[PDB]
């Protein structure tokens, strides 16, 4: 069972005998931590931490006893504030005596801006605000995934209008294929939940019961699929009979869009040859619907993207759409699905634009690019103190590095507000009290052990929508 | 509650209904697939699959029936195999008619061989060999943060090696701070166990209890870590106050090792005034068992860690070592936490050699860099079918991209191997059969719901020592 006396880094354990004496309140925050490109961030993910390990009772005799045992073998000492969670077990019923405050799940904010804060709500308690920031840091990956996968919704938006004239379509054009290339299963489950902030379409089927949980929606399901083929299901047919291999897959799932891979001897063959000649019967004849989505999975992800239309273009009956870009007919899609990131995603679609192809044509899906390969320093993610009161008196705290002042933080009691041009800023140092810039955007989301306020995923999705969209 | 019908790729749903007609078998392989940096890996991490994932009651009635409301709406249509589950409910009472063999773990291995092998027992089962692909792949990710942890402890041996004579201390000189760094609860006690396999310095608390679960030592806990400040526990006394920080918490610490962040203001002023003059007193009395452990933690690590040891040099006795290394007094050391990856790593040791500064003077903490820095892509990590039965015939079967021969698979039934020189060799086309070479070095670790082999952490780091610890 999870025990969130463990659920720190060892050295949070130290604390309680570092802060100074006569400390009732440590009050500290998150950034997105500007830097000297992703300018701006869906906060997203916070919710699901606050409900699966925060909330309610927490504390026990027995999972006190536990982290006592576990800390004296860790440090070879007895350092541990057990009277410190014996205080919150007696007093509190072992729920969590903090209150945290942040922007609604959803909003979309430039960097360098308080996203959420936390703070003690009992004196004795000064020493949990920080106890808990590395299980709270971890925001920064449902933040960074959901922040990344919108970005490169905003490329695919960009050019699937300049090469169509519309966005029909564009929350299906990336699709999560992540869920092997995690680190783990409830990494799975969180980083396809942040995706689906974006996009509709998914594999990693984990991302369903987290949003159904946590989160909800008013339709049965936040994200979809469609049948394909993996290599296995060709290959175990045998070399010489790919072409068997694929007509019983795309009669099989005659009614249904599917998707076939097509590199595993190859492509370009298969293309020209057993798509576009052999097999070709039996694509044309396709619904509307019901498309085959051929899908390269080799080579370089440009050049193969753009030989593989080039060959369909000459097989099929291509027309010009009114923005005068080539598109296949509409049974007939692609799909690259092989090192896709936001970096060569921008790469294709401006190549394909190039070569006067619509982005109609085709679709990406990503894996270790759109799950994985990510990190806490991508957008700075950080927790920082920023306030304390000692003997009674609060003092602004701060970090300022002489080497590095990327790395400076923040002062004071803050508060995110709206600008009279309509953007954001965070003010320092308790000035949000002067009340000269509106309402604080933050909201109290956990006080006392109890979630106090909560969003749906369907008002996160409409919060990080793209302007685009808006317009 | 996990379900093992939920955790698989979407689209292998739909698989069961693709496979050639009468096929009875589906084998299928792992490997760190080949193609001048890490030229060899360490398996670890599929004990921990198996048990917690794989193995016994796995499929239920009330866990087909939530599969099959869930892809009912996800593919807007029924293509479950709920036949195909039922037949596992109802024949094996949810246990799983799949064998793995694998290879020891805590093994190395060089790139390009066979680590495990799943087919399925049951001819109705052909399907379930690559559903569980998905599950089973996340072993990368185990595999490449031990293999990195190792790497990096080669690095450090040699620089200790050269700079004073022996290893000791070894293992305590990469900690591993990366809790906060990574994407879930359950990666970190997943990497910082695998750094584990290599290092004893962890805070990732996480890391203790799954190998206690998992795998077992014969310590009571694989993993210490010593007290230390934070910026807030500095901060937190005010910018006017840091001198009154750095004494109270060596005075609370002042028997037992200690570090203390020294650079949220002015690092070098830290080292030359605070620590090297006002506090001086305080670190010069401390025991060789509970030094001072001061830590920058900004700016250009190599020159911020050479500037640091210069003002230290200066403030405190140095000596020279037998190798002709300088060294700080036994109370007072240094660790570098940031930025700290395996390039940044061989950076700053090669640095500190250069100048003549002992490796004994310093460790390393990383975080980001040691467990979330890291994809699947590193080692190429694959799982790929290659040998089916259809019609009561063995097809060798293989995937060879013509415009990538690096994804190349390999084709048949597969073994492990012992060569004449003895290094590994992967036969494949069930040429291990013919007992050329000896026998298969792969040992049934699943079979029918049953883990039916297993290591202890002890062993599994035995198996991954270095060359030169041997
Ligand atoms: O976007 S689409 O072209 C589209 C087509 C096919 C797939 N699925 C694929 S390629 N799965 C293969 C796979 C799965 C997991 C991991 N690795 C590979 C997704 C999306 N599409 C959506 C809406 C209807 C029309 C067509
Ligand atoms: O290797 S050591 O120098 C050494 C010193 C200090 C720490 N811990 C630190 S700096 N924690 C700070 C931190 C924690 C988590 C995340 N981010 C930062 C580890 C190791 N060491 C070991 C053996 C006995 C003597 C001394």
């Amino acid at each position: 069972e999870f025990n969130i006396l463990l659920a720190t880094d060892s050295y949070k354990v130290t604390h309680y005998k570092q802060y100074p004496p006569n400390t009732s309140k440590v009050y500290s925050y998150f950034e997105c931590r500007e830097k000297k490109k992703y300018e701006e961030t869906v906060f997203y993910g916070l919710q699901y931490i606050l409900n699966k390990y925060l909330k309610g009772k927490v504390v026990t005799k027995e999972k006190i006893q536990e982290a006592k045992d576990v800390y004296k073998e860790h440090f070879q000492d007895d350092v541990f504030n057990e009277k410190g969670w014996n205080y919150i077990l007696e007093k509190y019923d072992g729920h969590l005596p903090i209150e945290i405050k942040a922007v609604p799940e959803g909003f979309v904010i430039p960097r360098g801006n308080v996203l959420f804060t936390v703070e003690n709500t009992d004196p004795e308690c000064y020493w949990l605000t920080n106890w808990i920031e590395t299980i709270l840091v971890q925001s920064w990956y449902p933040i960074t995934v959901a922040t990344n996968s919108r970005e490169q919704k905003k490329i695919l938006a960009k050019y699937l209008l300049e090469t169509s004239g519309n966005l029909d379509g564009l929350e299906y054009k990336l699709h999560d294929f992540g869920y092997r290339g995690v680190s783990s299963q409830e990494t799975a489950g969180i980083g396809a939940s942040a995706h689906l902030v974006n996009f509709k379409g998914t594999d990693t089927v984990a991302g369903l019961a987290l949003i159904k949980k946590y989160y909800g929606t008013k339709d049965p399901v936040p994200g979809y699929s469609v049948p394909a083929a993996e290599h296995s299901t060709i290959t175990a047919w045998g070399k010489d009979h790919e072409k068997d291999a694929f007509e019983h897959i795309v009669t099989q799932f005659s009614s249904v869009p599917v998707s076939v891979v097509s590199d595993s001897y190859d492509i370009y063959n298969a293309c020209e040859k057993i798509w576009g000649e052999d097999l070709r019967h039996l694509i044309v004849s396709r619904s509307t619907q019901a498309p085959l989505i051929i899908r390269p999975d080799s080579g370089n992800p440009l050049d193969t993207v753009l030989k593989v239309l080039e060959i369909l273009g000459k097989k099929f009956p291509v027309t010009e759409n009114s923005k005068g870009y080539k598109l296949l007919p509409p049974y007939l899609r692609v799909i690259q699905g092989d090192g896709v990131d936001i970096n060569t995603l921008q790469e294709i679609v401006e190549g394909m634009k190039q070569k006067m192809w619509s982005i109609e044509n085709i679709a990406f899906g990503s894996g270790g690019g759109l799950l994985q390969k990510l990190t806490r320093d991508l957008l700075n993610c950080s927790f920082k103190c920023s306030y304390v009161v000692t003997n009674g008196l609060g003092i602004n705290v701060f970090k300022d590095p002489v080497a590095d002042p990327n790395k400076r933080s923040k002062k004071g009691r803050l508060s995110l507000h709206r600008t009279p041009a309509g953007n954001f800023v965070t003010l320092e140092e308790g000035k949000g009290d002067l009340e000269e810039y509106g309402q604080d955007l933050l909201h109290t989301v956990f006080k006392n052990g109890k979630v106090t306020k909560s969003y749906s995923f369907d008002e996160i999705r409409k919060n990080a929508q793209l302007n685009i969209e808006l317009e």
